[PDB]
């Protein structure tokens, strides 16, 4: 299936790599799970006009939490420990580790987050339905073709590496109709306020590339360095919740932050 599958069949897990994984993914969905309480009880701080956004962040909270949670179970059961050699190997009888709950996670998450900066900021001379376009559909297929290439991950490199370009020029018309928005956002507003937008354009940028270089992750050492090991599994996990962290729930607070400075008038 995936490079994952393939350790897990080929050299195994230690004990450590398998714990650190399921550890580092329950602390995923567990902190998913607090966001939701923190942005449903905040949502009375927010003028009436900018909820939507607290609105949009509980959502995909709902969705994080489960999907996530979903994977943690996926990864825990699909290895078995072996006595004999003390490693931790692909069990035949259970599932196989899938990451579809994750891109599936994504295909949710990526229309709601980019969409709900529109109910903070003001656009100037674009127009809202224009920019709600490009975001849902360059991101749409952005994770299309990313689990496409996901497939030939560990057979054909070749295809795995096309496919992830194609989904990086998805990525960079993203990143430049969201540079056109938080400028647009940025005029007219108080100083404190751009302040913030500024924050939320540097974490945007950072958290949002962490993603391809966990997809990348186990070939960055080389078709057999350091990483093509259980170590770059351990590490495109801990990258993911990183990234899961950043561009979930940080954002929103940094969004919601935005909006109750918008109200000092
Ligand atoms: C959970 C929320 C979000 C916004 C997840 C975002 C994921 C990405 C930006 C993924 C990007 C990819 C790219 C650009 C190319 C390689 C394949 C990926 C799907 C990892
Ligand atoms: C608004 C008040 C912010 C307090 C939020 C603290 C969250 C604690 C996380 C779990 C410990
Ligand atoms: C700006 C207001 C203060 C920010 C508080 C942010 C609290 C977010 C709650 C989610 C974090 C939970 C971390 C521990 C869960 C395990
Ligand atoms: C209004 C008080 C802030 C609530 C924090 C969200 C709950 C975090 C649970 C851990
Ligand atoms: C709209 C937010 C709720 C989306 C939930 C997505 C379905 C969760 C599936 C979990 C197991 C598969
Ligand atoms: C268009 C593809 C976007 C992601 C779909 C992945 C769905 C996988 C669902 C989980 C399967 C569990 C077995
Ligand atoms: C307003 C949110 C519109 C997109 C939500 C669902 C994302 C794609 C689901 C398939
Ligand atoms: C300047 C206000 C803080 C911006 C970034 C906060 C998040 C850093 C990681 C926690
Ligand atoms: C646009 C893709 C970004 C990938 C970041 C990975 C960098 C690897 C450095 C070695
Ligand atoms: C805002 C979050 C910043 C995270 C920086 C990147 C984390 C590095 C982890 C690399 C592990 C290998
Ligand atoms: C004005 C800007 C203030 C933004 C505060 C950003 C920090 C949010 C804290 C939530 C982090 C939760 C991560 C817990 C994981 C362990």
């Amino acid at each position: 299936a995936n490079f994952e599958n393939f350790i897990g069949a080929t050299e195994g897990f230690s004990e450590i790599a398998y714990q650190f994984t399921s550890h580092i993914l329950t602390l995923g969905y567990a902190v998913m799970l607090a966001g939701l309480l923190y942005f449903i009880l905040t949502i009375k701080n927010v003028d009436k006009k900018f909820q939507m956004s607290n609105i949009l962040s509980a959502v995909v909270m709902v969705s994080a939490f489960l999907l996530l949670y979903a994977q943690a179970q996926n990864w825990t059961s699909s290895f078995t420990f072996n006595e004999e050699v003390g490693r931790y190997f692909l069990d035949p009888s259970g599932d196989l580790f899938n990451n579809g709950y994750r891109y599936l996670n994504w295909l949710i998450d990526v229309p709601m987050l980019l969409f709900q900066i529109l109910f903070v900021v003001s656009l100037t001379t674009s127009k809202f339905s224009s920019v709600r376009n490009q975001f849902w559909f360059s991101g749409a297929m952005m994770i299309i073709t990313g689990y496409i290439g996901q497939f030939y991950e560990v057979s054909n490199l070749t295809a795995f590496l096309v496919w992830g370009a194609i989904s990086s020029a998805f990525f960079f018309h993203i990143l430049w109709v969201m540079k056109k928005v938080i400028n647009e956002g940025k005029e007219g507003i108080s100083p404190a306020g751009q302040k913030i937008l500024s924050n939320i354009w540097i974490l945007f940028l950072i958290s949002w590339t962490l993603y391809p270089g966990a997809y990348l992750m186990p070939y960055l050492t080389g078709v057999d360095g350091f990483l093509y090991s259980e170590d770059g599994v351990m590490a495109r996990q801990l990258v993911y919740t990183i990234a899961d962290v950043s561009s979930k729930v940080i954002y929103g607070v940094l969004l919601g932050n935005l909006a109750i400075t918008l109200s000092k008038n």
